[PDB]
C-alpha cells in the first residue's frame, strides 16, 4: 500500500509491504521510492519492506527555504520514522543522497541500524578523501556547483522535465531496465515532487571553499569508525561516484563487505536487481 507518516514537520509518503523486521530503503536524486521496488518484491516475504519518499519528493510534502533540507532536519526524518513505524531499529538499505543521509544517520545512531546496505554514493570519509585529491572525482562531482546556479530549476522541468528524463529515462529504456510503466511512475513523481526542493539538498553541501574540502566527513561527525556490519552493493561504471571511494573503506568501517558490477552503473538496484537480490540476501544470512 501506499500512505502517510508526520515525522519532524513534515508528511512523509513511503511504499509499505510485507511484515516482520524493518527494512527501510532511502532513494536519492531524482529517484523515489519506486526505485526499490525489485528489493520491495524480493525482500517482503521475509521482512516489512518499507520505501521512503524523501521530503521534497513524488508525494512528500515540500517544504520551503533551505534550512528545510539540511543534513540534521534529514537524518531527524530518518530517526522519526524508524520510531513512527513502530520499531526501534531496522536493516537501512541507501542510494546516492539516501546514501549520504544513511551513513551519517548509522554513525550517529548506530543504535538505530541492526545492519547496513548501502548502494553507490558518498561515504562520509572516503567521498571527502576522493574530492580533495582524486581528478576524476572532482570532474565527476562537478555538476554539484552547476546545481547552485538557478539556471538548473528550468533545465531539469522544462518540456516535460526533459533534463530528468534524458539523465534517468533515456538510458534506463534504453537498456531495458525501465517499462513503460515505469517511466510512467517516475514521470507522475516528478510531477508531483519539487524539482525545487530535490536541488535545495545540493545548495547546502559545504564542498566547494577550501576550508570546507579539508573537513574530514561529508557532514559533521563524531566517531570515524562505525562497526555494525555493512553490505556495499557498487555499480563500476558510475559516471557519478569513482571506484576509488571505496579504497580502504574497511579502516571506517571494519566490518564490511563489498561487492562490485562491473556491468551496472549508478543505480545496481533495479539496472541487476537479481544479482544484488542474491548478494543482498547473502549478506543478510551471514
Amino acid at each position: 500500500s501506499k500512505q502517510y507518516i508526520n515525522v519532524n514537520g513534515v508528511n512523509l509518503h513511503y511504499i509499505s509491504k510485507g511484515q516482520g523486521e524493518l527494512m527501510l530503503f532511502l532513494h536519492g536524486f531524482p529517484d523515489f521510492s519506486h526505485i526499490w521496488r525489485h528489493q520491495i518484491d524480493e525482500f517482503s516475504n521475509d521482512f516489512h519492506t518499507v520505501a521512503l519518499d524523501l521530503r521534497g519528493y513524488n508525494l512528500s510534502e515540500k517544504p520551503s527555504g533551505l534550512e528545510s533540507y539540511e543534513i540534521d532536519v534529514l537524518v531527524e526524518d530518518i530517526r522519526q520514522v524508524i520510531e513512527g513505524l513502530g520499531y526501534s531499529s531496522c536493516t537501512l538499505v541507501v542510494h546516492d543522497w539516501g546514501a549520504g543521509i544513511g551513513w551519517t544517520f548509522a554513525y550517529r545512531y548506530p543504535e538505530y541500524v541492526q545492519k547496513l546496505i548501502a548502494f553507490n554514493g558518498p561515504h562520509p570519509y572516503t567521498f571527502m578523501r576522493e574530492l580533495r585529491t582524486n581528478k576524476n572525482q572532482q570532474k565527476a562531482s562537478e555538476y554539484a556547483k552547476w546545481f547552485q546556479k538557478q539556471e538548473v530549476q528550468d533545465y531539469m522541468e522544462r518540456d516535460n522535465f526533459s533534463g530528468l528524463r534524458k539523465l534517468v529515462i533515456d538510458p534506463g529504456v534504453k537498456k531495458g531496465y525501465l517499462t513503460a510503466d515505469d517511466v510512467q511512475a517516475y514521470m507522475n513523481s516528478w510531477e508531483n515532487g519539487s524539482v525545487l526542493s530535490m536541488l535545495s539538498y545540493y545548495r547546502n553541501l559545504k564542498i566547494f571553499t577550501e576550508e570546507d574540502l579539508r573537513r574530514k566527513s561529508l557532514f559533521p561527525l563524531e566517531e570515524e569508525v562505525l562497526n555494525i556490519p555493512v553490505q556495499i552493493i557498487w555499480g563500476n561504471q558510475d559516471p557519478t561516484f569513482m571506484p576509488e571511494n571505496l579504497d580502504g573503506i574497511e579502516e571506517y568501517v571494519p566490518n564490511i563487505s563489498v561487492h562490485r558490477l562491473a556491468e551496472a552503473s549508478h543505480a545496481p538496484q533495479h539496472e541487476k536487481p537479481q544479482e544484488v537480490n542474491n548478494v543482498m540476501w547473502n549478506f543478510l544470512n551471514k
